[PDB]
């Protein structure tokens, strides 16, 4: 029932970096899913993945502690000590970075839909009122809580671009619609 390969999956080994391809196969064989046939899910575990290093990658050297990427055992006993070091309070739902500027933890989001709605759904489901939440759209839109878009607007620009890269590689391949209905 497991095949050898389909057009999602070259075109996600072709498109991200191998590190980032690694990390998303080791995130879905966690969770109970194979990137051979959950290869929309796939592509869009490799985008979250390349826009949270991204986001680190802006900003200062210590700024952010990454989250995302790491195994759901060592990613909690990060989050426990950075709480148990700042006093912030631990969020119900693991997060992807840590702003040791701001003092708050970062949920990052990309969404194939308005990021209205995503934004929406993450703060609903966030509780925890410290967790940040920053939305990224395949369309070039952000969303930020309290309009506190973190980085400078050169390094969210650099991600909104790489972006829309990944969606005229999806179109240009005809696997953008599938992908796109199916968020
Ligand atoms: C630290 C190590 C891996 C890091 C992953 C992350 C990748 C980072 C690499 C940089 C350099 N660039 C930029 C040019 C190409 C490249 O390579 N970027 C950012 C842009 C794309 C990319 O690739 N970073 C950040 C620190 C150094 C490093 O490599 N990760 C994985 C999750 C946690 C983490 O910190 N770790 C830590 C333990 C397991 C592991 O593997
Ligand atoms: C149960 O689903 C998985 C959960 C994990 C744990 C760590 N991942 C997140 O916490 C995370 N997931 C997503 C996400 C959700 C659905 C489709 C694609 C994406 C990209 N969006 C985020 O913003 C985020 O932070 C890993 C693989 C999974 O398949
Ligand atoms: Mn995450
Ligand atoms: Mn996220």
């Amino acid at each position: 029932l497991v095949p050898r390969g389909s057009h999602m999956e070259d075109f996600v080994r072709q498109c991200f970096n191998p590190m980032i391809v690694e990390l998303a196969e080791k995130a879905m064989k966690e969770y109970g899913e194979d990137p051979k046939i959950e290869t929309n899910k796939f592509a869009a575990t490799c985008t979250h993945l390349e826009v949270c290093f991204m986001y680190s990658d802006g900003g200062s050297k210590h700024r952010f502690e990454i989250i995302e990427g790491r195994d759901r055992i060592m990613a909690w006993t990060v989050v426990n000590s950075i709480c148990n070091t700042t006093g912030v309070e631990k969020p119900k739902f693991l997060p992807d970075l840590y702003d040791y500027k701001e003092n708050r933890f970062i949920e990052i989001g990309v969404t194939r839909r308005e990021v209205h709605i995503y934004y929406l759904e993450k703060a609903n489901k966030i509780k925890s009122e410290k967790t940040h939440i920053h939305i990224f759209s395949f369309t070039g839109e952000e969303m930020a809580t309290k309009a506190d878009y973190t980085l400078d607007e050169e390094s969210r620009a650099r991600i909104k671009t790489r972006l829309f890269t990944i969606r005229q590689e999806m179109a240009s391949r005809s696997l953008w619609d599938s992908f796109r209905q199916s968020e």
